[PDB]
């Protein structure tokens, strides 16, 4: 059913992201975590304190689809482990350094095809799937967006609605 799942999405806040490879994504799914870049690592930090639930809705860059969605559960914090990122040109393990904890709500594919009729507010109405790594999704695209996807079989969300 969806009904644990709309509780989770209550009053959450949304953030689009954008991965340069699916290694690092797929890293993501068997780890439970997330590195970004400052600017985006900031935005989280503030958002993780602001809202119930932040929820991460993750895209391959060139993909065409949305791999899945996940909750923040914690701040970034460094020196951990060091997260065996597959990094692209430019990208260096300094700048992916805080690590985010997520638990992972659906790490199944929604192609963009399916979600053409959802535009993002603070993205100027732009279709959902467009937006930079790191933008915000206004709560309703955002919670329709994540309804969209397929269901999720394999992931109970009893335990993150105890972590809220
Ligand atoms: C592990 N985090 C990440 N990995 C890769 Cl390949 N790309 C990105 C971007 C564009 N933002 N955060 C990223």
């Amino acid at each position: 059913g969806t009904s644990k799942l709309k509780y989770v999405l209550q009053d959450a806040r949304f953030f689009l992201i954008k991965s340069n490879n699916h290694e690092n994504v797929s890293l993501a799914k068997a780890k439970g975590v997330w590195s970004t870049l400052p600017v985006n690592e900031k935005k989280l930090n503030l958002a993780f304190r602001s809202a119930r639930s932040v929820i991460l809705i993750f895209s391959v860059r060139e993909s065409g689809k949305f791999q899945g969605f996940a909750r923040l559960s914690s701040e970034s914090h460094h020196g951990g482990s060091p997260i065996h990122w597959v990094l692209p040109a430019g990208m260096s393990a300094k700048m992916l350094g805080g690590v985010f904890k997520i638990d992972w709500i659906c790490r199944r594919e929604l192609p963009f095809t399916k979600s053409a009729h959802l535009t993002n507010p603070w993205n100027e109405h732009k279709p959902v799937k467009i937006g930079r790594d790191g933008q915000e999704i206004e709560l309703e695209c955002g919670t329709q967006l994540c309804l969209l996807f397929p269901p999720d079989e394999s992931i109970d969300l009893y335990q993150v609605i105890h972590k809220m």
